[PDB]
Parts: C-alpha cells; structure tokens; sequence
C-alpha cells in the first residue's frame, strides 16, 4: 500500500542552511542554544507504518523524534526544548507542521524538490531554508 507521502521516506542529511540563526532568534531561542544548534548537521529519518509517520532527527546537539497521524494534534518537545502543540497535515504534496505555544505559532513546511528535501521554517516574517539530500 503505497502513499504519496512515501517520497519523503528515507534517511536525509543536512547540506545547507540559510537564516537559521535569525529564525531561531524570532522563535525566542537563547544565545548558547542558537550557537550549538546552528552548528549541528542533523540526519533526518522519515518512516511510515500504516497511518503513523515518524520523523527522527539525530545530531551531535540533540536527538528528537515525533510520531503522528496527519491532522491529529500532538504534544511535541522541540530540539530547543519548547513544549508545543503540533499538527501536521499534507497540503498539495507539502507536509505542513504548525507548532503552538505561549500564544505564539511557527510553521515548518517540508517538500520534495528534485533530489532534495527542502524545509522552510517561518516565524512572523522570518524564513529559514534548510536543504537535505539522501544520505
Ligand atoms: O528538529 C530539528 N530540525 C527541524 C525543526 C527545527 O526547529 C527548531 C527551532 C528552534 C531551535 C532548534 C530547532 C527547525 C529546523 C528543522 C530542520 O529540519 O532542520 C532538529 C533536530 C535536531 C537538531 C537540530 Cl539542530 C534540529
């Protein structure tokens, strides 16, 4: 039983980052965490089992893992240790991840573009783009 979200499945390694420090400032991440998180070169491991999608990240900074069903809110601990309420949906082929905490919101979009997985993170008007390639 294939699904469209199978284009995301696999092991991905970070190959470029743009404006991540500024995005983290807008989110409210402190200096020391920004510096060490910004240095990280995570791998992201995406898998699907039935209706459950898992996204795991492994890095020298932190390892994180989320499992979820599309459209069903869950509580998430982020790499920077926010406790957030998250919902992830598929909108036209893009995984759209909204995180809410403390009256604030940020959106992380994940899309396949050529052989890359492109992650766009937006907090108010600030966008960071993080590009992954297959490991
Ligand atoms: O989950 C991680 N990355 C994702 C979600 C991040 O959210 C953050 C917001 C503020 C501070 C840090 C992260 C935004 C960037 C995303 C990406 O895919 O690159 C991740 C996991 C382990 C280590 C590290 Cl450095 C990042």
């Amino acid at each position: 039983g294939s699904h469209m979200c199978d284009a995301f499945v696999g092991t991905w390694k970070l190959v470029s980052s743009e404006n991540f420090d500024d995005y983290m400032k807008e989110v409210g991440v402190g200096f020391a965490t920004r510096k060490v998180a910004g240095m990280a070169k995570p791998n992201m491991i995406i898998s699907v089992n039935g209706d459950v999608i898992t996204i795991k990240s492994e890095s020298t900074f932190k390892n994180t893992e989320i499992s979820f069903i599309l459209g069903q809110e869950f509580d998430e601990v982020t790499a920077d240790d926010r406790k957030v309420k998250s919902t992830i949906t598929l909108d036209g082929g893009v995984l759209v991840h909204v995180q809410k905490w403390d009256g604030k919101s940020t959106t992380i979009k994940r899309k396949r573009e050529d052989d890359k997985l492109v992650v766009e993170c937006v907090m108010k008007g600030v966008t960071s783009t993080r590009v992954y390639e297959r490991a």
